[PDB]
C-alpha cells in the first residue's frame, strides 16, 4: 500500500501513511502518523495528520501547509536540547550533525531558486 | 522566546514555536508550525500541532505521540519523490542522503538502547 | 598485476592481491595479503588468503566464506578499542565515523533486499 | 563474551570473535569468523582467523600480520566491482564513499606519523 | 555577467568576481576579490587578483600560478589556529573536517592522476 | 618551519608559507604561494601574497584583506566549472560536494554570530 518503508525495522512505535494523491512534482502533500499502539477502549493512541504547502503561498487557491524544513528544524530543536540533558548520546551528535546538514542543503535549494527566480513556480 | 531559529533566513514560509516545557531528557515535547502569513480575516493560514511521545508508550499516564524518525520518514519520502519527479535537484539529492543518514543513526540508538536493556527507560 | 592501486601510496607494511576469477556480480572471491618484507631466510613474513561467500550460503554447492561487513566490523572495534587506549587520535575518530557509516550503509542494502525477497539470489 | 555486536541484525552469515587479550594501544590483534551454520558433522562452514601486526614491522620478534587498511582496500576493490556489475546498488554507492574516506582517513594518520617521527612507536 | 553568486548572502566582506576568458578544462583562471566598503577617498579597501596555472608548469608560456589545493591548505591551516585559539567553534570544526576531506580528494585525482600517467596533461 | 605541512606529498607545483606573527584569534594573516619551479634569473615563477582581514573591517585601523570564503568561492567556481567541461572526475564531484559543506558551516558561523550579536567581535 502507501504505508511507508522505514530504516527503522524493530520498536516501532507508529507507521507513517501517504494521504491522498501524488500533486506537484510528483509528491505526496499530506501523512498520517498513528500508532502502532491501542488503548483498552479499541482507539488509536497516535492519529496525527500532517498537511505540507501544496501550491504556492501567494495563493488561496493553494493548501497551505508546512515544509520539509520545518519538521527538520523541530527535529534539530529536539536533539540539541537531548544532547544538553542526561540523556545525551554519540547516536544523537550524529544524528544532529546529518540533520543540520540536510537542513543546509534544502536552505541551499531555496536560494539557488532565489537567484534564479523560480523560488514559487513549477519549473526545475 | 520560544521561536526557534533556523538555518533558513529568507523567503520563510513558516515559523516554528516550543510549546509547553522542558521536560524528560531536558527538550520540549510539543511545537507550533504557525504561517507567516494570514487570511482575510486575520486568522492563521497554517496552524500546525505536532506532540511527541512523552513518556514510554506501555504507560497510560504517558503522552502519546509522534517520535522524530516518523517526520524524518516523512521528507524523505517527500525527497525521493521529487527526485524521481520533473523538479530533481543536486540539493535533493545531498539532503536526502543527508536525512537517509540521520535515521540510520537514530536508529542505532535505539539498537545500542534494545541491547543494553535501556529502551523506555531516563537513562543514558 | 592483479594487485590492488591502494590510497596509501607511501610506507606500506603489505601488498594485496586479487587471486582468481571475477564471478557473480563482476567480483572476485579471495584475495591474499602478503608482507612487503621477507625473513631472515627469505620467506614472507605475512601472507593471509581471505575467501568471500560465493554463492548463497544456504545452497551446498557454494564456495562458503566471509563477506565484507565482517572485516568492516573487525575495523570498528579496533579503532573504538584504539580511541578508548593511549593512542587515540582524531584521524582514528574519522576514521571510525566512515566505517560505521559503510556498514550502516551495506546494512541497509541487506534490509532492502529482504524487503523485497531477493536476499540470496543474484538479482539486482 | 568476545562475540561482537554488529551494525547488522537479521540474516547475518557469521559472527566475529575476538582472539585473545589486549595488546598495544588496547586493542585486540586477532579474530575469528565462523559461519552461524555448520555442516553435517558439526564442525563450521566458515572459520577463518585474522591476525593483526602487533609490534614494529622492523623489530624481528613482533607479531606480523595484517593492518586494517588491507581488509578496507579488499573491500573497496569489491564493491568498485560491484557496481561495475549487474547488481549494483545505490547503498553499494554510499558504503563505498565512507569506506574509501575511511582509507584516506587511514592514510592520513600515517602521513602525520611519518612527519612527527612516531610510526612504529608506541608514542601517541 | 562576471560576480560569482556565493553562498554568504548577509553581512559579505568582499566580492569575487571572475576575469577574463573560459579556457582549459572550461574554468577561468583569473579572479578578484574586492571589498564591499571603499575608504574616505572612495578607493577600495581590498582590490586582490589571483591568478591560476593555466597550462603546464613546465611549458614557459602557460601562466604560471596557484592551484586550488594551495587556497584549501591556506584556510585549512587558519581553521586549525583559530580551533587552538579562543574563538573556536562547532562551526569551525565542522567546515575544517570539510576542507581537509576535499584535499584529500584534490590529492586522490592527482595520485590518479599520476597513476595513469596523465597529470600535466590535458586529458579526462 | 612557517612552511606548510601539507595533504599532497607528491608533485606538488607550489609551496605554502606563513608570513608575519599570531594574530587576533591565534591565527596567521599573510600567506605566501610560491612556485617550486624557476625563472632563469633565479626569481621565483610564482610568488603570491594572500592577507587577511585582521580586525573589523570598519575600523579604519585593522588590516583589511579577504576572508576565507572568498578563496573557497573562488575554487567552488573552478571545480563546478571543470565538472561541466570537458576533464570531470569523480575525485572533483566529491572534492566540489565538501568546499560547498564547508561554506555552508562558514555561513552557518557568521550568522550565529550576528544572531548573538558578536560578528565582527572577539568574543565566541
Ligand atoms: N517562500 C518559500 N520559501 C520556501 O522555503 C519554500 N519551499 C518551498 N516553497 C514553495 O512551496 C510551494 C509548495 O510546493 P509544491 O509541492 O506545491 O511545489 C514544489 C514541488 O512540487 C517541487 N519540489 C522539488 N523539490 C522540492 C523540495 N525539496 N521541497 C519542496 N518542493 C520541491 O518543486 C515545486 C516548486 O518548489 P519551490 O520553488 O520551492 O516552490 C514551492 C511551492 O510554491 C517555498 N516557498
Ligand atoms: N519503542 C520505541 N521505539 C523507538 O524508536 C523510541 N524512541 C523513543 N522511545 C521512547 O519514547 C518515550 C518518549 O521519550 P521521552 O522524551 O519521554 O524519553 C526519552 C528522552 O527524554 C531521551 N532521549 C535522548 N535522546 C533521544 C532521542 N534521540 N530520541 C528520543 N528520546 C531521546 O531519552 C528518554 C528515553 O528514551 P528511549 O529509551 O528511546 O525511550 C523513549 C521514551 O520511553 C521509543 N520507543
Ligand atoms: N544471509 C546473508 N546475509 C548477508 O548479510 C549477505 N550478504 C551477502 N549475502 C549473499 O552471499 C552470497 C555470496 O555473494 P555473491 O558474491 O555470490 O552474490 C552477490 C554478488 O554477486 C552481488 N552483490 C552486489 N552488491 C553486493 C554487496 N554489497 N555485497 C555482496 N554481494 C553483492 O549480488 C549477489 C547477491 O547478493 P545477496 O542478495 O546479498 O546474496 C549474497 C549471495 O547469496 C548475504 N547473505
Ligand atoms: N610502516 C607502517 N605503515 C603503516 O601503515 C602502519 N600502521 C601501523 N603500523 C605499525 O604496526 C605496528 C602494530 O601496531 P600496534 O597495535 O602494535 O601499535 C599501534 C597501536 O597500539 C596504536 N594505534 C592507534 N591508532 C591506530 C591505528 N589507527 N592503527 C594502528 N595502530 C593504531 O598505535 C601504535 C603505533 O602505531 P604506528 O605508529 O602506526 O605503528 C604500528 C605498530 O608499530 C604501521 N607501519
Ligand atoms: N604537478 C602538479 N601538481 C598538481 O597538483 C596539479 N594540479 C594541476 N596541475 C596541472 O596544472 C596545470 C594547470 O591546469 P589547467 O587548467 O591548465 O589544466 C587542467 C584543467 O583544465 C582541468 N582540470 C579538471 N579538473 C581539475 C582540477 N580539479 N584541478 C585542476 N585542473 C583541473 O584539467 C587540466 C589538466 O589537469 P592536470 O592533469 O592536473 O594538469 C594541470 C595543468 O597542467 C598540477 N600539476
Ligand atoms: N562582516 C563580516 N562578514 C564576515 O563574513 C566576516 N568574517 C570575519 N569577519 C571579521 O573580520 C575581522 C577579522 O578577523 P580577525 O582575524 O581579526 O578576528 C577573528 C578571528 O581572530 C577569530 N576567528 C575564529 N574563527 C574564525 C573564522 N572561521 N574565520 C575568521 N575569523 C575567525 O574570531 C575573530 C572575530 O571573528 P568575527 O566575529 O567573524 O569577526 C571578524 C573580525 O572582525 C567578518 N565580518
Amino acid at each position: 500500500m502507501k504505508e511507508l518503508s522505514t530504516i527503522q525495522k524493530r520498536e516501532k512505535l507508529n507507521t507513517v501513511e501517504r494521504i491522498g494523491s501524488e500533486g506537484p512534482g510528483g509528491a505526496y502533500h499530506e501523512y498520517v502518523i498513528k500508532s502502532n499502539s491501542m488503548d483498552s477502549q479499541g482507539n488509536y493512541d497516535v492519529y496525527e495528520t500532517i498537511k505540507f504547502q501544496k501550491g504556492a503561498r501567494k495563493e488561496e487557491k493553494s493548501q497551505h501547509g508546512v515544509i520539509d524544513s520545518d519538521l527538520l528544524e523541530i527535529v534539530r530543536d529536539r536533539l540539541k536540547s537531548f544532547q544538553a540533558g542526561p540523556f545525551s548520546s554519540r547516536e544523537n551528535a550524529c544524528a544532529l550533525t546529518h540533520v543540520e546538514e540536510a537542513l543546509m542543503w534544502m536552505n541551499r535549494r531555496v536560494e539557488d531558486r532565489i537567484e534564479r527566480n523560480v523560488l514559487g513556480t513549477n519549473t526545475k
